[PDB]
């Protein structure tokens, strides 16, 4: 597979309909050398099994709110990785209250901060934190949305993260690439992991149907390949086109 | 002028050379009655003087850092003027320590937080703490930096924040049309008040860099009925800078 | 007002609802001496008495599809403004087979050569025409559409030509910098005058169409020194319906 | 190769140097039938040897500046390719005096008309003649710059004609996207295929080293592959990520 001699982290991965599932799945395939983190104490079990199936028995805790825990978690990677080649950022979180009704009223100093701190901050935390294990040819990968660019009803605050995520994406890439790192983003169009959010995308999409996790994971796989090696800094839209057209 | 009528606040003037300034001297030239923040006590005098010399002496403390600052401002503020029309948000900040180096090794979880808190998430604030008093046909603006778009050396997190505060802008303005309140951001160029000037001044399409005056003047247009079909725009006021490449 | 001592062309006036006739009015209220050109000798009279109506009586033939024509326009115009502070380009044309269906189906080489051609070539062509006539300080504006951006359904070949007129405003912005001349456009939203425009009210945060009040206002400003700091820039004028997503 | 079953008409190839020919080299790489057009008699041979080192003898002649000769070729490759899934559009000219000097002067009618059509109109001459012949699950791809996007000094009139272009990936994906064809462009960084003008990107590009047909072709192999099934209407960038950097 073209991912062949690469070693990469797969945060995010929480059940099988998860992204971060998809592009494990799609890695693995290409044969990629795979380690997973969870949340959470709950998830340890699910995630140690899902990591099996995929060639790996590299399962660590990290809570990406603490600097200790990330720290604590790469300590823990570098005992069998003490080198490595990029990983993937598929996390994101904002308290629920934030995600409802109008954007101004819902919107709160703390709602903001959280959304923020765990969505964008997050990415480049984790690039601190295992800078000098990275590999040259290294690369990294955040999951981003539509979000960003255009106001989308309710999804509020995480459209402020996700813009702060894909800046942080562009810093990222020129702070790293004179090292031999390249940082980009997917834009992945929605998936089930909004009932009337999914069916709209699927009648006005160029492709006409929503994307799946192994569009995304395939792309992924890409953009963490040295295939893509002329990419850095990118926002990559797979949402089959739909940030492209209006008025369909 | 072309504001008669429109009672605007105006935050962040901290010296002559303040964006904010160059605004409140455009919008005061246009017939804007004007209203104004300070941050603290440093400030309070300067803020007084600048006010009084524009007609002005609604002069109220701000600290966008706290909810209960903000809130009190307003309540302050709705005695003399119970509905107004819009205010100018030219407030930012990150720890010194953000703003110099590698990006990657120069940005804290502390620091992306208050660059974050203070110069994007503090736009929304004052919206939702004035929601209620503004009149239809309302106009907020902010100012934004090229670096929320491109990634420039040492501006580091504050491009991110700013990155934010664009998207804040778009959503506001989603949030607030139906009520009869338009949102936008100006993105100026760097103003001469520095490696980085010298470089805009041979590469910018109009060769010089924009001033306080150019920014001042688009920014009175933005708060005005003329530009009435204008919302969640960030207008670029850099001359041409950003469209740019190679020159 | 605001643009008091300026002289600016307006090409592109064919009725009372022509966005060229808002900004003409805009432009007039503001104070600006204005030229208009007419395209045909069906526009001849109206054009005229448009022109009479706004303080004017110069009203020159210009057909943008000749250079020959540019040219004889401007030698005419030239005798009564030896130097004028920039034009106002409200044009384009795609023959009638082209915008409705299939784009891949509508589109031919003929079709394609037309629009751009028209729509977008005819801006430079008018700007390289009258280049030495401009003062410093002059100003050019285009009208462009959200079709430039995205995949319209039925706008088919007219959006290619304003993705080719938007990035002409960038080319020309950057060229003509340098001896005093901005350059810009505004896409504007669809004006009522028809699904589109259904669908634009509900959406559009503003929550109207905009109208050729609106363009025209904006249209003013950026011609005047007020927007002394902008350009090469694409400003949208559509109420903010271009920032929003599944409202 | 992951594009194994895949038959892909690639023009533009010209010489080693070529983008078309490092698209073609890793097309081939990964598995793909060939086939090859050519401008004129003169690169017929030189053609037909490249085709050869790719497994394939299909190489057409076409001229795209006529609608005749774009019929005559897919009538031709529809002898020995009835169906197929796609093509590789790298082609562009303007005439030379349009590509130097101050923009506004340069740029004539003429100029501008045929920069735009053989640049631009050309992409969709190309889709609308083969149309009927593509299978579902095919993929057109197109070469852009960044000049579509900023004014570069000398650029000129094919910086409008690289826009029309890039608007032209857009409807056509709207347009094709429903019958099952993904459209999409590359816009590359600048590669020796001036001086001044590669030395600058390299130095402040992100990776620091301006991207070579490799790069470019591998992203091109991705892009008309079934791996990128999500992506369609998009320009991506294979520039090192120098578009999104200022000041450096
Ligand atoms: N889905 C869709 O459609 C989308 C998405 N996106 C993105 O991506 C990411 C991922 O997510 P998902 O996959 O989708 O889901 P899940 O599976 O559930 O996952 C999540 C995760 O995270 C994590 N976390 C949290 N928190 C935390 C964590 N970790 C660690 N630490 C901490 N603290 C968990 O565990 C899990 O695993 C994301 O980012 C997303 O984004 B978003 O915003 C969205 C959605 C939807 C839609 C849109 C958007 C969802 N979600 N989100 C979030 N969360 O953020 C993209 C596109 C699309
Ligand atoms: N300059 C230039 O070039 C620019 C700018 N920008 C922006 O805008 C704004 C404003 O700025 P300026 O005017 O310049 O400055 P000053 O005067 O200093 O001011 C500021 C203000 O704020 C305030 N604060 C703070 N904190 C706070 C406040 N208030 C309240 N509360 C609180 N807490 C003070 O007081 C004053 O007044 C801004 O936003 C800006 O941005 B930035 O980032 C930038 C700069 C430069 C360049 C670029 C950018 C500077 N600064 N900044 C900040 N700070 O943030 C834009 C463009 C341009
Ligand atoms: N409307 C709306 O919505 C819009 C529009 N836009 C634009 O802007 C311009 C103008 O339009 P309007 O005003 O609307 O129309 P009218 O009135 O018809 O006008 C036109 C003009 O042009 C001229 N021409 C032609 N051809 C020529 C000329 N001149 C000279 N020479 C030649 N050859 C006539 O005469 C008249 O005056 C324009 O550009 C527009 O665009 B478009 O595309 C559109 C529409 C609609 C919608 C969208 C778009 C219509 N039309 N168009 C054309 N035509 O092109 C913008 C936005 C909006
Ligand atoms: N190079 C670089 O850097 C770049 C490029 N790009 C693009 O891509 C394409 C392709 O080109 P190249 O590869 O580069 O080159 P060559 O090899 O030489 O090729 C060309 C081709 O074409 C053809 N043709 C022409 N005409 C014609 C034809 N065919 C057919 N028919 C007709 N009529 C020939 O044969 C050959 O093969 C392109 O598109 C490009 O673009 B551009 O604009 C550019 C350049 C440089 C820089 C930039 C840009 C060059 N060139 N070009 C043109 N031509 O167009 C992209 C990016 C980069």
């Amino acid at each position: 597979g073209f991912l062949s001699g690469k070693r990469i982290l797969v945060t995010g991965v929480a059940s099988k309909l998860s992204i971060a599932y998809g592009i494990a799945q799609a890695m693995h395939r290409e044969g990629a050398e795979l380690a997973f983190t969870y949340q959470n104490d709950k998830l340890k079990g699910r995630v140690e099994e899902f990591a099996a199936q995929l060639g790996s028995d590299i399962v660590l805790q990290c809570d990406v709110a603490e600097d200790a825990s990330i720290d604590t978690m790469f300590a823990e990677l570098g005992k069998v990785w003490p080198k490595f080649d990029g990983f993937v950022h598929s996390i994101g979180f904002a308290p629920g209250d934030q995600l409802d009704g109008d954007y101004v009223n819902a919107v709160t100093r703390e709602g903001f901060k959280i959304a923020h701190d765990i969505s964008s901050y997050s990415f480049v935390a984790m690039a601190k934190a295992c800078r000098s294990m990275l590999n040259p040819g290294s690369a990294l990968l955040t999951l981003s949305y539509l979000g960003a660019e255009r106001a989308i009803p309710n999804y509020n605050v995480m459209g402020l993260a996700k813009a702060s995520l894909e800046a942080n994406v562009r810093y990222m890439a020129n702070a790293m690439g004179p090292e031999g790192v390249r940082v980009n983003a997917i834009s992945a169009g929605p998936i089930r992991t909004f009932r009337k959010m999914l069916a709209h995308c699927e009648a006005v999409t160029p492709i006409r149907r929503t994307v799946t996790i192994e569009d995304v994971g395939n792309s992924a796989a890409f953009l963490c390949s040295d295939l893509s090696a002329g990419i850095s800094g990118e926002v990559v839209h797979v949402d089959g086109g739909f940030s492209i057209a209006a008025m369909n």
